[PDB]
């Protein structure tokens, strides 16, 4: 009762022109190893930051690494959904995606080790109601709903949560924050490289999510309503996450950052996700999903 | 009800000395891209083979690619089991493992495309009762049993099936067969490279499986009885798979292969798996699993 054929033995083999398999090939060509990045200069720069600056960097790094860990775990029901859909190229892509998230977890962990952020860091994520809502609750709920029901609507809700909010709104805003922190000051060249490489990977993750939502919208435009509903539900939580300040928080945010600017940037990113997905409305599904 | 902390934010971070994380690092250092292998000479060699030789090579290649596809899908419940055990380093490793199997599927598919094996090839696996029993039935049954019950005993049964039989008995015998086919004749240099690279990856897969079984045996030596029972159940099926001949089968196996020699080699590989796992009997678990 488990398997009756193999996609890889069908006539015509695997469709290398499919979006997931093109992304798989790009990810192989662009592979990078966290172990090759030297963090010694970052450790020196870390010592020159003020305490308030270290706290803000630790908070951003903690939000990132916990998020990379979360997606590493929470993507897995999508792999099983693609197995149920019979979509083996998408399943293959998701294996690379998931591994890439484990590798992102690794790289942040190595950076933290290098600068000495080796105590318990949960206070930087667990006290933020927006972060908790997304990464402790909404992300795993939406992705695990695919186990009992891998319907197009649930796939779109899961992809909006994972690819269009967690990645395509929050991670992108985080990369912008890192750029503001590091470029203004010429600090943390290792982290600058991390951000470049993880961002390269993220563009493929986001392309997969855009493809997933587009093909479902093309097949049944009711799924566009689902995309908008899920985004309207989640975006306020993402904005809350960005605007949160700890009890210990300085009146002046370090690095001359404007947290409300970050929130506005995030809203713009979310709008771009919606716009990309909206382009599939009225397109025949076979022109998006060659399969 | 889904997540309450993050392994990556705990004091002491991730334990890079753990076996799974050492393997993860090795896999990153040894990454290879299927797209970098030139199969043009293999295509020329393919044209010089007899029909009977092509049929035998197609059979071996089909058994491999379908097996790579099977493990790509069927490993995934182990990732969820490690999430349940709270074993995040093992989960990270399994993401690389799973991706590597997708990449093995890719490389065989590219080789098949290059030589022109692009029709339906199910006749080469679906008619073999040993192959069917393992790859259609026993592998997915044993691995999916971890969803409702990720107990040590079920983990050992799943790892014996996946790592010690599918990989550590059958794949290793298949690599030996490829070596016999290609080295005796100086043919298929692309496939020779494929076999070297996939074999390198397999040694890490098998090391993970050896570790998994060892730590469970060390914790509860009743799991040694489970290892032996599962191996005694599966090895006859693996031998049947190797000895199978199609209806169309020549009286003389091509390439001067002796199928019963391959079966004996497989039995020796299985014995080596058991011997490796048996070394954990009586070892305190903390000396295997530093965690
Ligand atoms: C100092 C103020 C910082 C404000 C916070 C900016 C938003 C950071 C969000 C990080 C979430 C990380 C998600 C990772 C997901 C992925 O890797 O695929
Ligand atoms: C011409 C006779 C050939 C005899 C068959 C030899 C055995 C081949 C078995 C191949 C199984 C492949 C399993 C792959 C698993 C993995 O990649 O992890
Ligand atoms: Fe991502
Ligand atoms: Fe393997
Ligand atoms: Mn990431
Ligand atoms: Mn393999």
């Amino acid at each position: 009762t488990f398997r009756e054929d193999f996609h890889s033995l069908r006539a015509g083999g695997l469709n290398w022109d499919s979006l997931p398999l093109r992304l798989f090939g790009k990810g192989n060509a662009k592979f990078w190893d966290p172990a090759d990045i030297d963090f010694t200069r970052d450790a020196e720069d870390w010592q020159g930051l003020t305490e308030e600056e270290r706290r803000s960097v630790a908070m951003l790094c903690s939000q990132f690494i916990a998020g990379e860990e979360a997606v590493t775990q929470d993507l897995q029901p999508f792999m099983a959904a693609m197995a149920a859909e019979g979509r083996f190229g998408d399943e293959m892509y998701l294996t690379q995606f998931c591994f890439e998230e484990a590798k992102h977890t690794q790289v942040f962990r190595l950076w933290m080790d290098a600068v000495g952020l080796t105590g318990d860091l949960h206070s930087h994520v667990a006290e933020n109601p927006g972060y908790r809502a997304i990464f402790y609750e909404e992300l795993p709920r939406s992705l695990n709903a695919l186990h009992d029901d891998p319907s197009p609507a649930n796939q779109v809700r899961a992809s909006v949560t994972y690819n269009h909010v967690v990645e395509g709104t929050l991670a992108l805003t985080g990369y912008f924050a890192w750029q503001k922190i590091c470029r203004s000051r010429g600090i943390l060249p290792g982290m600058q490289e991390v951000v470049r490489r993880i961002g390269d990977d993220e563009r493929r993750h986001m392309a997969w999510g855009t493809f997933t939502c587009r093909r479902h919208v093309a097949a049944d435009e009711s799924n566009w309503d689902v995309v908008q509903e899920q985004m309207q539900h989640l975006l306020p939580l993402a904005v809350t996450q960005i605007q949160w300040r700890p009890e210990d928080a300085p009146e002046e945010t370090p690095f001359r950052l404007d947290i409300d600017e970050l929130a506005a940037y995030a809203s713009d990113r979310a709008g771009r996700r919606l716009g990309a997905i909206s382009a599939a409305r009225g397109v025949p599904v076979e022109q998006i999903d060659v399969d």
